[PDB]
């Protein structure tokens, strides 16, 4: 005993975690001429809104920084997030180690708390010159992450970029002409890059839902002639049907 019913499914939730690499690696230089543009670039492709994607931001160098937490205003609203990026051009200065590891585990502690939105698309950008504290470490996470179904596409910034590192935490093939995981040139080709990840699709699909056993049928409303009765059951779905009501006779009437 179950019921049918037809739905759109789109997949216009995505929770987008941006993990940002302000370590002293990248270069001031290129933090100011090529970093900040490129996250004004990128965030600005981003149609941020309550129902489809929300952005998470956290920037990671010797600690790891939580700037943007999924579901406020500056998670659903692009310019309340390119305010996030002007404010870091303008205080911030990328120095110490690179704790890569941490900022990936945010992600997965995400996922672990049941923070994210379950019907959402799981998608990581992580933007670095691949050089973190522990390349292990840093890759063990990542393919965890994988593991959970979360898709993760890399942005190489900063002075010195190891693509091998990049390349290999991307999962990019050896041989194989442009990775559709890595990008490393401006933001045109990031914004590219990220937009399979993120599309808008909408399918009609067929769905299932167990409506669980019934009450036993109710008396007949009458004792004598025709009468009606009734069963009930606890609604285990939305589109589950709850009562229904059938003919009954006991007999005839005198
Ligand atoms: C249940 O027991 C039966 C043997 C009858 O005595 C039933 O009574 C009758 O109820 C019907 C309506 O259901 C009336 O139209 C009759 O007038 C009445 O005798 C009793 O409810
Ligand atoms: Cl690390
Ligand atoms: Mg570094």
């Amino acid at each position: 005993d179950e019921v049918k019913y037809s739905e759109e499914v789109c997949n216009e939730q995505v929770d987008l975690y941006l993990l940002v690499d302000g370590s002293g690696s990248i270069g001031y230089p290129n933090w100011i001429t090529k970093v900040i543009p490129m996250l004004n670039g990128l965030i600005n492709s981003l149609s941020l809104s309550r129902d489809t994607i929300n952005l998470y931001m956290n920037l990671f160098g010797s600690y790891t920084t939580e700037l943007i937490r999924l579901g406020s205003g500056q998670s659903i609203d692009k310019r309340q997030a390119l305010s996030k990026v002007t404010e870091l051009r303008k205080t911030y200065t990328p120095y110490g180690t690179t704790s890569m590891t941490a900022a990936l585990d945010e992600v997965q502690k995400h996922l672990n708390d049941r923070v994210n939105r379950e019907k959402a698309i799981q998608l990581v950008i992580l933007m670095t010159d691949g050089v973190p504290n522990s390349k292990y470490r840093a890759l063990e996470v990542a393919n965890k992450l994988k593991q959970r179904n979360v898709r993760l596409a890399v942005i190489g910034i900063g002075q010195g970029i190891n693509h091998q590192f990049n390349r290999l935490i991307a999962g990019c093939r050896p041989r194989e002409p442009n990775c559709k995981f890595y990008s490393y040139a401006d933001w045109n080709e990031a914004v590219a890059l990220i937009k399979p990840f993120i599309a808008k699709v909408c399918t009609e699909v067929e769905r299932v839902a167990n409506c669980g056993p019934w009450d036993p049928w109710t008396a007949c409303s009458v004792t004598c002639g025709r009468g009606t009765h009734s069963r009930s059951r606890p609604s285990l779905h939305e589109k589950c049907t709850t009562h229904m009501v059938s003919e009954c006779e006991e007999g005839e009437c005198p």
